[PDB]
């Protein structure tokens, strides 16, 4: 009950920032978690020992892959934790509990390849669910977890709030596909901009909560550049993993994918920046503008990725 976590005086100031990284030590993860939890939701929320066996579920079901990890989902909940305390008012009792969880568990099960490969591949999942495949995967996971015997961290909610819930968890899980990303922030966009934007409206909320996902799933591109540059090893190690994997089933990958064609990475970066990320962050500062810091550092990181074609770096 009165058992706070309390994390060592670097990090106590340093989490509440956008660009935190939560460091090599995979054994504070699970504490760093639960802080955000009790300082985001309170320390009664959820039980603690459920929560904690929950936790521990969902790190033994993240693989050991380079990029799509159990770092990743903590990453991604750290994300959603900066944004749900720099707009305080905005969000329900309900969606700061759905939401932390919902990122903690997005990439449930990951094997480090996406939607597109478990197609040509004709993996079982693909049969299973026919668009969102690996997203409507992780969800099924999240709720097999959350069934386990003393795994409920949601049993002291009433039956309409639990239902509430995992529809925001599932939603949630399912806007983190990026094929689905390029529409909603389109109609978020001209929804600002027309002025019908309505968050009382529950269609709004949704769209506005995908685009959350989307931002905190695409974090690494906000972090310092030491980060970012080093993250991107991690996600061009499954691209290329992906890439052999192609070629195995005789189809040549697209550039992204080749190992052969590493010289491109720098411009891919820059495509990515313009076409995803930028727009993603703007659209994000433009409906919550205390997320302005994501916006920026991604700008910083762009300039950095600009520098690196220009052989200055
Ligand atoms: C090429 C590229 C470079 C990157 O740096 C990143 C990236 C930065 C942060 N996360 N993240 C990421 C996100 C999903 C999976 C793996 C990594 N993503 N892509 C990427 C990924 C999927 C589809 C895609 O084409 C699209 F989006 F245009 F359809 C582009
Ligand atoms: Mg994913
Ligand atoms: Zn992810």
């Amino acid at each position: 009950g009165l058992m706070q976590f309390t994390l060592p005086v670097r990090l106590c100031k340093e989490i509440e920032l956008f660009h935190f990284d939560i460091g090599p030590f995979e054994n504070m993860w699970p504490g760093i978690f639960v802080y955000m939890v009790h300082r985001s939701c309170g320390t009664s929320c959820f039980e603690l020992e459920k929560l904690c066996r929950f936790i521990m579920s969902v790190k033994k079901n993240y693989r050991r892959v380079p990029y799509h990890n159990w770092k990743h989902a903590v990453t991604v909940a750290h994300c959603m934790y900066a944004i749900l305390q720099n707009n305080h008012t905005l969000f329900t009792d309900l969606e700061r509990k759905g939401l932390l969880i919902a990122c903690l568990c997005h990439d449930l099960d990951h094997r480090g390849f996406s939607n597109s490969y478990l197609q040509k591949f004709d993996h079982p999942l693909a049969a299973l669910y026919s668009t969102s495949t690996m997203e409507q995967h992780h969800f099924s996971q999240t709720v097999s977890i959350l069934q386990l015997e003393g795994h409920n961290i949601f049993s002291t909610l009433s039956s309409s709030e639990y239902e509430q819930v995992l529809e925001i968890i599932r939603k949630a899980i399912i806007a983190t596909d990026l094929a689905l990303y390029f529409g909603n922030r389109k109609q978020l966009e001209e929804m600002y901009q027309t002025g019908s934007l309505n968050l009382n409206n529950q269609s709004h909320r949704d769209r506005v909560i995908g685009l959350m996902m989307t931002a905190c799933d695409l974090c690494s591109v906000t972090k310092l550049w030491p980060v970012t540059k080093l993250t991107a090893n991690d996600i061009y190690a499954e691209f290329w993993a992906e890439g052999d994997e192609m070629k195995k089933l005789g189809i040549q990958p697209i550039p992204m994918m080749d190992r052969d064609k590493k010289d491109e990475v720098p411009q891919g970066q820059l495509g990515f920046y313009n076409a995803v990320a930028i727009p993603c962050y703007t659209t994000l500062t433009q409906i919550l503008p205390p997320t302005e810091p994501l916006l920026k550092a991604c700008r910083d990181n762009l300039s950095q990725w600009e520098k690196v074609i220009r052989g200055e770096e």
